[PDB]
Parts: structure tokens; sequence; C-alpha cells
């Protein structure tokens, strides 16, 4: 069902939460070799999450589930704000700019926490 597909998407989202918090700790500790690996793992995860979200949105559209489509349009747009901040973060790591890395990391956390009520609303609407 589209609902069970969203729960699978929700799990991938929580995996990225776990890998992110770990990567944050590594960054604070200066373990750049770990950070690089966690950033690669996160990029794969966000690619998977985005795709599951697009398939869910497309299915809700084909189903005519107007409320779920509205919420998923809002949620995917925000997802892309998270994705842009993540990519800037990756560039800051490449460039050795720890000040920008810290900034983007905090921003990504705040964009994510904000989008959490909407994430739960989607589960109920699908
Ligand atoms: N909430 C959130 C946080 C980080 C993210 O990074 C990405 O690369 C794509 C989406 C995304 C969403």
């Amino acid at each position: 069902s589209v609902k069970s597909e969203y729960a699978e998407a929700a799990a991938v989202g929580q995996e990225a939460v776990a890998v992110f918090n770990t990567m944050k700790a590594a960054f604070q500790n200066g373990d750049k070799e770990a950070v690089a690996q966690y950033l690669a793992r996160l990029a794969s995860l966000y690619t998977r999450h985005e795709e599951l979200l697009n398939r869910i949105l497309e299915k809700a559209r084909r189903e005519g589930n107007k409320e779920a489509v509205t919420l998923m349009n809002e949620f995917t747009a925000t997802f892309q704000t998270g994705k842009s901040i993540f990519n800037a973060m990756v560039a800051a790591f490449k460039n050795g700019d720890d000040d920008s890395f810290e900034s983007y990391l905090q921003a990504l956390e705040k964009v994510t926490a904000k989008g959490e009520t909407l994430a739960d609303q989607i589960a109920k609407a699908l």
C-alpha cells in the first residue's frame, strides 16, 4: 500500500537521522576519515529517501488523494531545502571550511525538526 511504502520511507529517514548524529559527533571530535564515510553513507540514504518520496507523491496523485498530495508537495519542497543544505555541507567539508560546516549542520537540523509535524500528518493522510 502507499501507506506501507511511506512507513518504509519513514524508516530510511530515521536511518539518516542516526547516521547524521553519529557524523556530527565525528566532526566535533575531528575524525575526518569517519566524517567522509558518513557523508557518503548519508548521500546514498538521501538519494533513496527522495526516490521513495517521489514514488509516493506520484501514487497519491494517481489515487486522487488531494490532501495527501498537498502535504507531500509541501514535504518534498522542504526535503529539497534539506538536500541543498546537505550538499553545501559536503562542499564545506571538501574545502576544509569548518565554520561553514558547523553552520550548515545546524541549519539542516533545524529544517529537519521543523518538517516533523508534516511528516506525521502524511502518514495519517495516505
Ligand atoms: N530533513 C532533511 C535533512 C537533510 C537532507 O539532506 C539531503 O541531502 C536531502 C534531504 C534532506 C532532508
